[PDB]
């Protein structure tokens, strides 16, 4: 009656505190840096672009939150990650619950190919954090193609998300997919070659010594300038783009 | 030759769906079926439309009950293993979660934009049940029979009314049967609680499978603060009693709510099976 009403009220309120844990956590203030960086192709509408970020920022920690607990990762960015905190079931749901109250704010869009787009681009995160355990439960290291496969579903599927709704919401029209990747791998085996110089977590340099002291980090080196290069080259034959690729060289650091 | 890819991923679909196929395989997929085809007589829907509505209703049952078990930590489930001590935790909550989301794709295909609405609600909803779940465990207190009742309307109980309202977005017939679903989920429910416990010299908390159920509420609430040999002291303080007295008295209201709508013949069989406990 009314005791119900406030009882429920309150598990609303509970159920975004592991979502919200994760977004206390130090950096990743930088990922809006790149989507505004977009637009200056896209030119989307500021009320459409902060729906578009609210929902990519909702869908990435939500899928950080069920990673954690699927690579049974034990910290994140040095803290302890979310579910030896709340406890598994407490994240589950608080996960699954932000990851459908995106899809109520996708819905806002009113925009019929938006839910389309949302629910393809999770579909593929399944199954990239699919092949993620697949590996992990057969006691195996992934090939780097095959690492690279995982990477593009699982990231390129949430970069490809936003970029992919603000472009519904553009009469910019030219192709990003091909630049998405080169962005996608990129901006990972960085954070990995970072996070080195796992916590349960397939990276870059490992699995390349691995399928032989290996100075992985010389060929991951190596193959990171690489892209950059396909960063710039394709950045151009989109008519090029000032705000990224001074994020690019900024980040080039590492 | 990289058909690497194509293997690659038509493998990643095999596997993921294996936890969900596992409860599959567990007794009786048959009766869901049976009760919306029973709705159709007043909701006069196409058959193909209906089909995916089942197909998704019955998708997003599993998925949920998956969850469920790592929730409430379940051991068994209608009587063999669950799923996780299976397959494993991660892989069974990336099962459900993948099946949630191929439930959406197939809401999507019924091409009308209020069913994804719909759908939205009663996934939100389910999660906001499994919160009240874990809210009443945390705080470690058995929930009012009144409660518990609401509990099953939010949650799985609560997945009946996902497809007779979708059905009904695809219906001339616009009659009130929120009403008469809570009287069948609840009846529903409460039937499968009772019949798992009636089914060793076994305590509650392992019959139950760490589950709230309708009798052992009952018995916790009689002999601002919180709430051996079980079945007989159930019957002891006769809850069994009790528990099938409240069944009988909803589908009492089953048939009056029932009979309001114009009256329907399929389902007021498929309710006098069911009542054999
Ligand atoms: O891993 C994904 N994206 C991605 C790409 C490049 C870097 C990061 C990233 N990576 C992080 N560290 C590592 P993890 O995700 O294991 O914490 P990763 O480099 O192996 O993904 C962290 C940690 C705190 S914020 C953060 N962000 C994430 C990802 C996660 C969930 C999705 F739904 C989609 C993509």
């Amino acid at each position: 009656f009314q005791s119900m009403e406030k009882t429920q009220e309150t598990v609303q309120r509970i159920l975004l505190e592991p979502y919200k844990y994760l977004l206390q956590l130090p950096g990743k203030q930088v990922r809006t840096k790149l989507s505004q960086a977009f637009n200056h192709w896209l030119k989307v509408p500021e009320d459409k672009l902060q729906i578009i970020i609210e929902v990519t920022e909702m869908l990435h920690n939500a899928s950080l939150l069920i990673d954690d607990i699927e690579d049974n990762s034990k910290l994140r960015r040095g803290f302890p990650v979310a579910h030896s905190i709340y406890g598994i079931p407490s994240v589950i749901n608080s996960a699954n619950y932000v990851y459908f109250l995106g899809l109520e704010k996708v819905l806002t869009l009113d925009h019929p190919d938006a839910v389309k787009l949302f629910t393809r681009q999770l579909l593929e995160l399944h199954q990239g954090q699919g092949l993620d355990i697949y590996w992990r439960d057969n006691y195996t290291c992934p090939t780097e193609e095959e690492y690279k496969a995982m990477v593009l579903q699982k990231t390129g599927g949430l970069f490809g998300l936003a970029v992919g709704l603000m472009q519904l919401f553009s009469d910019y029209k030219e192709d990003l997919k091909p630049l998405l990747n080169t962005l996608g791998l990129f901006f990972q085996i960085r954070d990995d070659y970072a996070n080195l110089h796992t916590e349960g977590k397939f990276s870059f340099p490992t699995i390349h010594a691995i399928w032989s002291d290996v100075g992985s980090f010389e060929y991951t080196r190596n193959t990171l300038k690489e892209l950059e290069a396909k960063a710039y080259k394709q950045i151009d034959a989109r008519g090029g783009n000032p705000e990224l690729v001074a994020l690019v060289k900024h980040l080039s650091k590492m």
